[PDB]
């Protein structure tokens, strides 16, 4: 990401994008019989494995050490997931598409008790994505910049190791905003449009923080799973052989 | 804020700063006698109202709504403490100067259960700052952002009125963009530093609403003052009368 060009970040991360996937529910029973919860978060913690394969795969991301990789990832799995949602339900107004197969409006997130809350916050970001005209371009290299800002300023010490590390993350951010200006300047904006969407966009970067600190205090009102440190099962996923090479 | 020049948006935020306040504790007795969340709580309440007097003067605040005023307020009322806190502790590594005559540092944090997370975090960002060399105009604008970004995205509705008042707060946040923008420049800052720098500004603003959210969920552990609700405090402090014209 240090001397890739703006043009091979861009593509780098347009290749690294995960799939789709979809809700896992047999499609010829009702509906009533779902645990709405149980959908979401068997849906959320499939994409998560997809999520560390494409982490991988942006750009300065595997130079850093395992462990900071991990924390990075505990940083913004969420803040990850959400903004992917709010991105493919850019086209579906008032809805959010889970999945291909689960699109639901803001009364179905009334089903859970105080999850319209969460999908009123979802719905407000994905317009205004919409009212932006966000480029999937834009969309990628906002996510990756998720990946590498939201742990950033909470590693513990501060050893040499961890200064390093922090220098190598703020200038692949760097680069990223070098790829967004770049993308911008090729649309055809001005100097001044440039810099003014480039604000636009890293502003709603901390709506989506604020979503994800909302979401985590929500699902923590038990129910789901919280079995084995959410780190324990990152480092396992990160922490792999390469003997499938 | 619309037609004021760059340099007029940054003389009247310079000129909108509202003043130090001090700690009340009588400074001839003993430490261990004093609870320290009242008086942190007591500075913190004190500061609020000369928030509000701030916030008037923010170009384009108050051709908004009071009820939207109001809302803003409410959403941003911590980051915006919290940047200031970390503003003036800037320079003081390892502490956090709350007060002239109130500087803690980490240990003094872990008298309150919970807080020393945030004091950490607190002070992680105050050296980020430091480090980045965060300059007096750059922090002002910073500062306004946060109370026009940070409820922008969650007013309910969407009246005509509605949509008339988030179109002009986009447009002062993009004056206060090309103010920063203006300032760099002026600074002696390349283009592509002008808008790395800009980008590094703006994702610190993720890092001070995750330390706004932990707060308040720390806060809400019961102890401190939640009587009569917040907007309605905000809202007696800012409807007033011109009758003290
Ligand atoms: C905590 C569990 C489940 O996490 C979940 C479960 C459900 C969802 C909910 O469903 C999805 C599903 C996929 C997706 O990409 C986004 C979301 S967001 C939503 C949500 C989030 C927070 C909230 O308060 C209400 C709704 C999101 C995350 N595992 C997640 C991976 C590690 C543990
Ligand atoms: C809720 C009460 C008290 O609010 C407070 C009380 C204390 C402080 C704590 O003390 C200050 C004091 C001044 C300042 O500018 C910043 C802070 S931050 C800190 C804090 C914040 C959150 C947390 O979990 C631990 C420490 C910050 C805000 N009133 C605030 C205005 C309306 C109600």
């Amino acid at each position: 990401a240090l001397s890739l060009t703006a043009d091979q970040m861009v593509s780098a991360l347009l290749d690294a994008e995960p799939p789709i996937l979809y809700s896992e529910y047999d499609p010829t029973r009702p509906f009533s019989e779902a645990s709405m919860m149980g959908l979401l978060t068997n849906l959320a913690d499939r994409e998560l494995v997809h999520m560390i394969n494409w982490a991988k795969r942006v750009p300065g991301f595997v130079d850093l050490t395992l462990h900071d990789q991990v924390h990075l990832l505990e940083c913004a799995w969420l803040e990850i997931l959400m903004i992917g949602l709010v991105w493919r339900s850019m086209e579906h107004p008032g809805k959010l598409l889970f999945a291909p197969n689960l699109l639901l409006d803001r009364n179905q997130g009334k089903c859970v008790e105080g999850m319209v809350e969460i999908f009123d916050m979802l719905l407000a970001t994905s317009s205004r994505f919409r009212m932006m005209n966000l480029q999937g371009e834009e969309f990628v290299c906002l996510k990756s910049i998720i990946l590498l800002n939201s742990g950033v300023y909470t590693f513990l010490s501060s050893t040499l190791k961890s200064l390093e590390e922090k220098d190598h993350i703020h200038r692949v951010l760097d680069k990223i905003t070098d790829t967004l200006i770049h993308l911008m300047a090729k649309a055809g904006l001005t100097l001044q449009q440039q810099h003014q969407r480039l604000a636009q966009l890293l502003l709603i970067l901390s709506h989506i923080r604020h979503m994800s600190n909302k979401g985590m205090e929500h699902l923590y009102s038990m129910k789901c799973k919280n079995v084995v440190p959410l780190y324990d099962l990152l480092l396992e996923m990160l922490d792999a052989h390469r003997l499938h090479a």
